């Protein structure tokens, strides 16, 4: 836990600062703690413990950002103060505030249940064993095989603010996870390569079985692999890459890039901008969910929000400083949980209804320009022929405008991972362009 | 400095490590402060100071890491105790041993200075000062400027070192650093940008006039970069850049992977497979100079080496680990400061004896294979016609393969970038493949 000799010491943080030249501050405390075993086919172990002290200083019209783990009151004393003056050196930014405290997170809501109180138990016999289950389900399953890694990480994070106009907050969480990758000989001198991967939470509800099996399902999959014919195609998207065409969106709804001018969703906001079947919410709310917080690192409370309602945009993510440059209201520094409104078909069902189209199961390089919304990506996958996969694709790009695209939604899977803070179903769009190279 | 009382929890984890099941185990205690200073024509403050302790722990077999700050004695036992306990999960690696303790650095070799005493009594108003000169040098001096970006770093590093079959080891050092980056209005909706820095370990030292002039020379150079005909040409690199094509040479001589067959340069150990005119060196013993250090992080002892000795390559750097795995002796883990033989042009000197060449001012994307070391980078700079700079070049990749290209080096230049621990000239290489895309 963050103990109440942590807190104290964060208070007197906080205190010192105030009494030595900061007209406002924000102190953070954190910890952590993690294990990581990796194998493949020279076992690794690395552990680490971590805790330190973060401070936001607002001097003079300034503002600087300090950091440090070594927490003796009198080298802190030293660092804080060093902080304060050097600090005052900057030109002003006046726009540096605090946010009105009416905003802040008040307490009392549910817990969360995002931390595993069985954490501290655990033994790490059992958590190698699991990372060697993983690869046992590939190792020797096929000849092509040229090496098979699996891994396994844990985590334990606190976190405890402090305002100095009135805001005290604390969060704990746990995570853990598996993975597996597996990398096989190709035609030639292609060595293609595929993963898995599970996370959790809770041990107790981590998947441990399918990683390995899965990963070298999805490697022997990419054998085979061909451009296709230049065109238009259906595109469908499964849940392990949908939320990398959505990224951009969201990036586009940063208060810092509308300020910056460098959004192609400036001045779209309550426009129709997007599918009927584009539905999204930010759910900062959901017990025992990844993502999940009441309140964001300004202190300020979390809501439920509509980002997009049936392809209209309703929300952009606007901090107290952004919001103060614009002259608009703030909202919330980002988002917590996005979830899209799902349909009645997993990706299996998605597919058998497509006449002509590509499965995209990865991206390979490609970018977005952020003022414009227009991409290109590279993908793999395979082509949809009346309803079946057949041809095994790759050296294609996709490209386009991210609006248009996002227009052109037509459906939304029942398959979002909801292990992840982005909970995005399968995808599928008509009309989109795919290219050789 | 390290204190008393630093060495003293060092020599402490150390003993509780060894009592506790540990066979051997090595330790490390760190820290670090630093000071950043960025500017954009929105002034920005980043301070940090930071302390941990690492161990390598050495158990029944088992080789496990871990690496803590939180440091009070109660907590670190547990620590400790616990990343024995579970290193010793891990299956056994018997090549996981400590080095011969004769090839320990012994002490007593001079003062490498690479620690500038002044660090702690500078003042931040100074250093700000010098990021907003750079930024003078630029602003307002050429319409097509869109932004001027400057910045300031600064830090210290100390470093205390035990393993526990008799060494004890401890280093110093500063450095400081100074930047520009520029970007302008190209053609259409291009915008070009370029940068220029300087460093070095002490502040009387470092460099602090010229940067935004040379960043804005630079960036303005890119305009009307075109492609040229595809074919062989002379090349010249400067060096700013010329390191890039020596580091997959150096990366090809690692024991890890030598030891995992994946290097261009297994089997070529005391053969002519380069130029005449590449000597290189490893220099880790020169004073006030970055890199230098008497021993690396398993305490054995650096030396001056001949890596190549006029086209001959006579080094590899192979650790004790990898060194066991081969069944060959162990050298160094890695060089220090690598030092090319240079002759007696600079690079403007080179680029006036060209006939027929292309000048490389940057890269752009691209790799090498790590086993066959065929190449293909992006490149960037100008057309040489008679000994001249004429047609700015872009959109041109450079191919071939490292052993052939390195084969073809008819020049070095004696303008090596002493701040760097790559003292590599500007090179020149004949006979080189340029394509269009």
């Amino acid at each position: 836990m963050i103990t109440d000799e942590n807190k104290k010491l964060a208070q007197w943080a906080m205190d010192y600062a105030l009494k030595n030249g900061c007209q406002a501050a924000k102190v953070l405390l954190y910890s952590s703690s993690n294990t990581s075993f990796e194998l493949r086919d020279m076992d690794r172990l690395q552990q680490a413990s971590e805790g330190g002290l973060s401070l936001s200083l607002y001097v003079d019209g300034r503002y600087g950002s300090i950091s440090t783990n070594r927490l003796n009151r009198k080298e802190l004393e030293t660092f804080i103060k060093n902080g304060i003056d050097s600090t005052r050196y900057l030109a002003k930014d006046e726009a540096r505030v605090l946010a009105d405290p009416s905003r802040y997170y008040k307490g009392g809501k549910p817990d969360l249940k995002l931390y595993d109180a069985k954490f501290a138990s655990l033994n790490p016999d059992d958590k190698i064993e699991m990372a060697k289950a993983v690869a046992e389900e590939a190792l020797g399953k096929d000849e092509r095989i040229i090496s098979v890694g699996s891994s396994y990480g844990d985590g334990e994070d606190f976190a405890y603010r402090l305002i100095s106009n009135g805001f005290e907050g604390e969060t704990k969480s746990t995570w853990y996870s598996l993975s597996a990758d597996i990398t096989i000989r190709g035609e030639g001198e292609a060595r293609p390569s595929a993963y898995w991967y599970e996370s959790s939470l809770y041990m107790n509800d981590l998947i441990k079985k399918g990683i390995g099996q899965k990963a070298l399902e999805r490697v022997l999959r990419k054998l085979g692999q061909k451009k296709v014919q230049s065109g238009k195609y259906t595109m469908v998207v499964d849940p392990m890459n949908s939320s990398r065409l959505l990224s951009p969106m969201i990036s586009a709804l940063n208060g810092s890039a509308l300020q910056q001018k460098n959004s192609f969703l400036l001045n779209k906001l309550n426009e129709k901008i997007a599918s009927d079947r584009l539905t999204l919410t930010d759910e900062p709310h959901l017990v025992k969910a990844s993502g999940a917080r009441y309140f964001d690192n300004e202190g300020i409370a979390t809501e439920r929000r509509s980002i997009f309602d049936k392809g209209v945009l309703n929300t952009y993510f606007i901090d107290t400083y952004n919001a103060k440059k614009m002259g608009v209201d703030p909202t919330i520094s980002g988002s917590s949980i996005l979830v899209m409104e799902t349909g009645d078909k997993n990706l299996d069902g998605l597919i058998a209804g497509v006449e002509k189209g590509i499965l995209v199961t990865g991206f390979n390089g490609g970018n977005n320009n952020s003022s414009t919304g227009d991409f290109s990506y590279g993908i793999e996958g395979f082509l949809i022929e009346n309803g079946k996969l057949t041809q095994p694709v790759s050296e294609m790009n996709v490209t386009g405008n991210l609006i248009t695209l996002w227009n052109s939604l037509v459906a939304t899977g029942n398959d979002p991972r909801l292990n992840s803070s982005w909970r995005i179903p399968s995808l599928v769009f008509e009309g989109v362009d795919f290219s050789g190279l």
